[PDB]
Formats: structure tokens, sequence, C-alpha cells
RNA sequence: UGGAGUGUUU
């Protein structure tokens, strides 16, 4: 029910000086005051609500508030550093906004609470059990009140349109540069977390031009013909749900709920005439008579806004995309690459950008922050980290080599798989054009693939038993039926694909869920031109797909948790961007290495973070563990990815109980110790080497193994940061781990070391990964269920029995 | 789809 306290502080690893983007806050012990604001209408946007409260405090300067500068959260929560003359008596007041008839707003104020700040600092010293959230969020409201007025808020972030501060991405989208801000508690002090942030937005422009950027028109006049049944639906997918503003009447905002089939010249709506009889009138005709405006593009469709039942249709030429709309739809591959290139900063560069943000923010001169008597240190918090020692990786073959990770990396030169697979029969299914992928390309691809295979301990015996061409979606299952039907011991089928093709999704649906054949796809370009490293990495994926063991942790280097049988679980849920369902995935370890993992997946409610069917999922994973090892886990280690702090209790409640439920349903008195660990990549905590000498790579990031659990972590609970991976490009994201439950009384060191070692068991690469393999595999499983496409959906994701005990998701 | 890591009133 309640997260355990920090047991101790880790001492493993060599110290290292670090700086964090957490800026110390000096907070007075005063007693701040809380008021509620019932604003009528109660639906108004936060943005208007802030204007209301703005003029409301200006208008009633002498009556109510005098000279005090209160802070407003945008909804109905006002704070003051001094008591107001309200005196707990509800006071109904009036507010008038300079409108277009002007607007009138009814506002009422009342004292509701007496937030104590001294009650926070003691909680920061472990004095109290928990930390009061209402006081933390009260400070947050103070620190972001001014940013929320002068910038565009987006979650905890702030953006604007200064000097462009954006790069184009195509398709009507651009990436804006802003900054994140949050108030967070730590031991003995409150911290202000500041970071740069960049998110994708829809360019503000006329919809006509949006229709050009979407689709692909160098100029609208090139399409003087009603949009095809294809251009129309693509455009519908992009603009649906976006805000638009009128540019002809008297601006005015609307939400697009659909795009009409007909053009404006023929799209009609019922118009009631003076006499009371209703008649059908075209949008073009109505814009002629009413607004005296001949549509320039009457052959184009209309934007239906408002309720889908009502018939509010707007021509494209009178609408603009409203500025400041965060793009929440999936970005095209080319769009994300542009965003990645545009937003990647080295560690030293990002550190400076944060320092610049602090200078321009100048919190120590913000009137509202000064009003509440708060101070924000200008220097980054100093932290001592620890570089945990990596584990040794044991290989096999004849040289059974022991690799030693260096800066989060190692290779397989002069090393072979731990238990490699001997492969005799295997087919090639080249779905790419023979012209680009000629028989010479296949022969040399094969030739060099077998050379790399035998060098790694996975010898590919002889030539492929089969090698033919094909194309089309419907050509897979018939050919796959044949392949299994006519080849004894068919182990692996290599598939060649051009670029982004729908053959991949169905090649997996058939090989994973229907016939159950291990498949390995590979792009055409990686056939015409082959590299040893690419061939080597390719071999990692296919050895495990056939039950191999690429390597294992050096057994004697493991933490004592491996004394008794133990199962490691990873859990993740991937959500769509209304009818699409969420996909829950839970994987479990099936040996003591731990290397092999069995997967469970479920389709559940749209955007439900809670794993609904977790108990059933855990149950079958425990059975498979018993069937694979003939042991019953004495401990269950549960790595749960992607849960914000605001959902710890909800997930802890349902999912911790579900795990317990699966144990006792198997066996009344089976009570293994559970450890529940939330793993989070989606945060803005950033660590930088204080000494240049400790920087790693061209990015200058902290080294793999860097661990922090002292000054920026929870004042009482069991949490820590572990940057287990090597920063390649940009600035490393240190993974955060929060222990919500622990029956096994883990020490700080053993859990940190265990977590670190688990990041070295990821079989797809000879590198330490940013999260433990179980959590990573869980993400891959759910991703694979997406390519697999309520009763029918569950079976589209249900996996074939033969491929129910292998690592098909690799 | 070799891989990791980097940003997310009509
Ligand atoms: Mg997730």
């Amino acid at each position: 029910f309640k997260p355990p306290p920090r047991p101790d502080f880790g001492t493993s690893g060599r110290t290292i000086k670090l700086q964090a983007n957490f800026f110390e806050m000096d907070i007075p012990k005063i007693d701040i005051y809380h008021y509620e604001l019932d604003i009528k209408p109660e639906k108004c946007p936060r943005r208007v609500n802030r204007e209301i409260v703005e003029h409301m405090v200006q208008h009633f300067k002498t009556q109510i508030f005098g000279d005090r500068k209160p802070v407003f959260d945008g909804r109905k929560n006002l704070y003051t550093a001094m008591p107001l003359p309200i005196g707990r008596d509800k006071v109904e007041l009036e507010v008038t906004l300079p409108g277009e008839k002007d607007r009138i707003f009814k506002v009422s104020i009342k004292w509701v609470s007496c937030v104590s700040l001294q009650a926070l600092h003691d909680a920061l010293s472990g004095r109290l059990p928990s930390v009061p959230f209402e006081t933390i969020q009260a400070l947050d409201v103070v620190m972001r009140h001014l940013p929320s007025m002068r910038y565009t808020p987006v979650g905890r972030s702030f953006f604007t349109a200064s000097e462009g501060c954006s790069n184009p991405l195509g398709g009507g989208r651009e990436v804006w540069f802003g900054f994140h801000q949050s108030v967070r508690p730590s031991l003995w002090k409150m911290m202000l977390n500041i970071d740069v942030s960049a998110t994708a937005f829809y360019k503000a422009q006329p919809v006509i031009e949006f229709v050009c950027e979407v689709l692909d028109f160098k100029s609208i006049e090139e399409q003087q013909k009603p949009l095809t049944d294809s251009q129309r639906v693509k455009f519908t997918k992009e603009i649906k749900g976006l805000k638009v503003e009128i540019t002809h009447c008297g601006k005015r905002k609307y939400r697009v709920c659909n795009v009409t089939r007909r053009p404006a010249s023929h799209q009609t709506f019922p118009l009631q005439q003076e006499s009371g009889q209703t008649v059908e009138c075209t949008v073009a005709q109505y814009f002629k008579d009413r607004h005296k405006l001949v549509l320039r593009y009457p052959h184009l469709p209309c934007l239906q806004v408002g309720q889908e039942q009502k018939h509010t249709y707007l021509p494209l030429e009178v609408c603009n995309i409203v500025a400041g709309q965060r793009c929440i739809k999936k970005l095209t591959d080319n769009q994300t690459s542009t965003m990645i290139r545009a937003t990647a900063r080295s560690a030293p560069d990002r550190q400076e950008e944060i320092s610049k943000l602090m200078r321009s923010a100048d919190f120590n001169t913000d009137p509202y922050v000064r009003e509440f008597g708060i101070m924000v240190k200008d220097e980054m918090t100093d932290v001592t980290g620890r570089v945990l020692q990596p584990p040794s990786i044991l290989y096999g073959g004849r040289n059974k080599a022991i690799a030693t990770p260096v800066q989060g990396v190692w290779d397989m030169r002069n090393k072979q798989f731990h238990t490699g697979i001997e492969i005799k029969v295997w087919a090639i299914a080249c779905f790419a054009p023979q012209r680009q992928c000629t028989e010479v390309h296949l022969k040399s691809f094969t030739e060099q693939l077998r050379k790399i295979s035998r060098d790694a301990g996975m010898p590919i015996q002889g030539q492929p038993c089969f090698c033919k061409y094909a194309q089309g979606a419907d050509s897979v299952e018939p050919m796959f039926r044949h392949l299994k039907n006519t080849y004894a011991g068919l182990q692996l089928v290599v598939v060649i694909l051009p670029g982004k093709t729908p053959v991949y999704a169905e090649v997996k649906r058939v090989g994973d869920t229907v016939l159950g054949m291990a498949t390995q796809c590979v792009q055409m370009k990686n056939v015409q031109r082959t590299t040893p490293q690419t061939l080597s990495n390719l071999c990692l994926k296919i050895n495990v797909k056939l039950g191999g063991v690429n390597n294992i942790l050096l057994p004697q280097g493991r933490p004592p948790v491996f004394q008794q049988p133990v199962i490691f679980l990873g859990a993740d849920v991937t959500h769509p961007p209304g009818k699409k369902p969420s996909i829950a995935a839970v994987v479990g370890s099936m040996d003591a290495h731990p290397n092999r993992y069995c997967a469970t997946v479920r389709v559940q409610q749209h955007r439900q973070e809670i794993i609904q069917d977790l108990a059933a999922m855990v149950r079958e994973l425990l059975i498979q563990f018993y069937k694979s090892t003939r042991f019953k886990p004495t401990r269950i280690i549960f790595y749960r990815d992607g849960v914000s702090e605001g959902q710890f209790q909800q997930v802890l409640h349902h999912e911790l109980l579900a795990i317990r439920e699966a144990c006792i349903k198997l066996e009344k008195d089976y009570q293994p110790g559970i450890t529940f660990i939330v793993v989070q990549k989606r945060h803005h905590t950033r660590l930088f080497c204080t000494d240049k000498n400790e920087r790693v790579g061209k990015s200058g990031n902290i080294p793999a193994g860097t661990t922090v659990d002292t000054k920026i972590t929870h004042p009482t609970e069991f949490d820590f940061y572990l940057c287990s991976h090597a920063g390649i490009q940009g600035t490393s994201r240190p993974s955060h781990y929060h222990v919500l439950w622990d029956d096994n009384r883990f020490s700080s060191d053993e859990l940190q070391i265990l977590t670190y070692q688990l990041c070295h068991t990821y079989v797809r690469c000879t590198r330490s990964v940013s999260i433990p393999a179980p959590a990573y595999y869980a993400h891959l499983v759910a991703f694979r269920a997406r390519y697999h496409l309520h009763q029918a959906l569950a079976k589209a994701v249900q996996v074939h029995q033969d491929t129910l005990r292998t690592m098909y998701f690799a």
C-alpha cells in the first residue's frame, strides 16, 4: 500500500563529481493562504481564466487585494502570501473582459485552506512520514505563475514563438523550443528542476496551405479538380481534431470534427427561410448571399466543425490553423529524424542552455516569487555519483571468452556464443525486386553471412535449402504453408524487404501466430552491401530466435539474489494516439542466467495504463518458469515501465495485488517475496560531469554505471538514478528507479548492481542498455503485437504455441 | 526491416 523507506545509501563504485539541473530553493516558513475561485462559466480555458483573475485583481486593487500579487493555477485555486480581507466569507464579484458585445464573468472567492510551509521542511528531514502534496503544488503554482502569463504552457513545459525558435519538419508541422519547469522535493531542501524541451507543433497558416504541405502541392492552383477519394481521406486524417479560426466574419475558433465528401459548390445544409420553411442551401451559395464572397476554390471540400450532428461547414479558404497546437498524432519517420537532428545537444552544450534559461528566467527578480519570499540558487546542485563496476559477460564456443564492458560496450571478436545453434535447413524469401536484389547479391549475402556466423559460434551449415522471389501481401501465408509443409527441420526463414512495406506486418502475423516459424527480415540495402558488424548484429537476433544463448552474466559475479530461484518480470503498456486499444505486455525470465524470456501480451481498454489482466499474465509466466526450470520462484522482481508519480498508488494497488493473486491461485501457501520497481525514462533530470576528464565520447556524457541516490532523490523513499548506457548522441537520459514495494529487504547496492547487470543481458546488442532487458523486452513484445494487428483482437495477438516459448520479439 | 542511443452561425 505504501512505498518502503530508503534502507540505506549505496557505497559500491568509484565516486565522480556531478552536477544536476536541480536548483536549490530557499523557502520561508510563512503560512500561505489558499482560496477557491468559482468562475462562471466553469468551462472557460485556463488562458481566459488567467485573464479573468488578472483584471479581477487589477479591478479590485483597492477593495480586495490591496498591493499583494497573488498566483493563480488557471482553474479555481488562488494563493496569497498574506491573508486577504475576505476573512473566510464567500464574496461574489464581477469581472468584465474586453470582448467583441463584451464578455461578462461571475467570480466568487472564499478562503479554504491554510497551507503551512514549515510543515514541508520538517517532512524533508524525514521528520514526517510522507510529504504533503498540496504544499508542493502550491510552490509550483508560485514558480510558474509568471511563465504561464508570458508563454504558452504545455504540460509542465513552456513555449513561445521568439525569433522563430523552431525548425520546419514538413507536413505542416514544426518543432518549437521551450523549457520544462517543476518543483520537486529532496532531502533537506526543495529543488527547482529546469530543462530545455522541444516538441512538435502545427504551423499556423491558412488551411489551403496546410492542404498543400499535407498531400504534396507546390501550389494549390495545380489541383483545379475535386480531391480524389485518396487525397480527401489523407487530408482528413491530418486536420481532424485541430482548431481552426475564421478569416471572413466578425477571429473565431472552431474544432474540426470531419471533412465533407462533397465540394463546397454542392455541399448543402438546411436553411430556414423567413417564412419558417427549411430548404437545402449550398455552402457556396450561402457564402455568396450572406457574406457576399465568391469562393475561389469551390471544388475543394468543407471543414465540418462543431457537433457532428449539426451541419456547420466552413470552406477551406476562410480557415487558418490556430497557432499553438501541439502535434499529438504520430510523426512520419522523416519527420522524427529531422526533429532528432534538430534537438540533439551534447551534454556540455545542454548544460549551458540550461544556464542560459536560468539567466533569462531570473527567478530572484520575478515579482510573484519575490512576493512569496522564495529564492532559487543560480548554480546547479552538486552531486557525488558512483560508477558501478560492470559485470563480465561469459561467451562459449571453444574460447568461452569473458568479455569486459568498456564504457558500456564490448564486442565479440575472438568470442563465440554461449550455446550457439547449428543450422542446416533454412530458406530465403526475397520479397524485393530481383533487379535491385540480383542473384549475385543473394549469393554474396549468403557467402559472407555464413563466414560471420561461424566466427560467432552459430555455424550456418551449407547453402540455403530454398531461395525464391515473390511479392504482395497475400503471397506470404501460401508460401509459408509450403515452406513448413515440405522441409523437415525448417529452422529459420530469412526475408528480404524493400523499404517500408506491409509485408513485414503479415510476415510476422503468419510466422508468430499462425504457422509458428522463426522469421528474420532484413532490408534490401543490407543485402546489396553487407558489413561484418551488421552481419554480426544480425546473427545476435537469429541465434536467440532459435533458442540459443548469446551470452550470460559471469555466474560468480551475480548479486546474492540468485542464491534461490528468482524470476525477473518486465511490464509495459503501449497506447495508441479513440477506438484503438492499448496493448499490455509482461515478460518473464525462464532461467537463472538470466537470458531467455517468455512473453505475455494482452489487448485492453484504450489508453488504460493499469494492466487489467496482470494476474492471469503473471500466472502463466510462473507456470512456464516452473516448466522450464522445475523450480518455484522464491522471489519475484517486477520492473514496471512508464508510470508517472501521480499513478503510483493506483498501479501499486491493482498490480501488486494482482501479482499476489497469481501466486495464491497457483498454490494457497505460495508467497514469494515481491519487489515492485517503477522504471522511468520520461523525466527531465540531467547529470553532467563536473570534471572534463570524466566525459565520455563526443557527446561528453557521464559514463555507463553512474548512480545517484543522495541529494536529488526522494527524502524518505527508496529511489535512485542509474545511467546504465553509453551516451551516443545528444545528452543521456539517466533512468530513474522507484521501489514501490519490497518484501525481500534489498540493500541499496544490491538492487542498483542487480539493475545494472540486468541492462547487460539484452541480447540484441553487445552494449549495456538504458533499461533492464525485461522492461526492454516487454516494450518489444507490445510493439510486435501492433504489427500483429474484443474477442477477435485477443487472438490476432495470441501467439503460436511453438513460438510461445522462444524470443520471437527479438 | 542489424543495432543502440539522442527529440517527443452553417
Ligand atoms: Mg510504456
